């Protein structure tokens, strides 16, 4: 399993350009193309990003490419972050997947705020952290995503995502 698939599940994948209620142009896995207006403008960007002249629809491989771009950017920022870097750095690949997922959902700052939970994580206190975290507003608001992710932090496996 992989992070793209995790996110596919948690966030969702759109293969056709979408405009939300607040005027944003998005595609793939939350890939922001453009805020206001120009569908054509949005399509223009798209076309350039994947290196192809779409009709507004892309393939999964194409989404995966934009996503990977987005994942890097996020990891960059994670690194330039002082509350986040040592955790990331100390986590295993799977668990970071989870870390990234959270960032994708709530931003670095948002994540950066789970001081205690982060601490356990860095000191490898998995059940601790897991329990800590389930007592959160985040969990109450997006419980299904919260739970998988948490469970992921717990086991360090991808099982939460294979058993749906």
């Amino acid at each position: 399993m992989n992070i793209f698939e995790m996110l596919r599940i948690d966030e969702g994948l759109r293969l056709k350009i979408y405009k939300d209620t607040e005027g944003y142009y998005t595609i793939g896995i939350g890939h922001l193309l453009a805020a206001a207006a120009d569908l054509a403008a949005a399509k223009a960007a798209l076309a350039a990003a994947i290196g192809r002249n779409t009709n507004g629809v892309i393939t999964k491989d194409e989404a995966e490419k934009l996503f990977n771009q987005d994942v890097d950017a996020a990891v960059r920022g994670i690194l330039r972050n002082a509350k986040l870097k040592p955790v990331y750095d100390s986590l295993d690949a799977v668990r970071r997947a989870a870390l990234i997922n959270m960032v994708f959902q709530m931003g670095e700052t948002g994540v950066a705020g789970f001081t205690n939970s982060l601490r356990m994580l860095q000191q490898k206190r998995w059940d601790e952290a897991a329990v800590n975290l389930a007592k959160s507003r985040w969990y109450n608001q997006t419980p299904n995503r919260a739970k998988r992710v948490i469970t992921t932090f717990r086991t360090g496996t991808w099982d939460a995502y294979k058993n749906l």
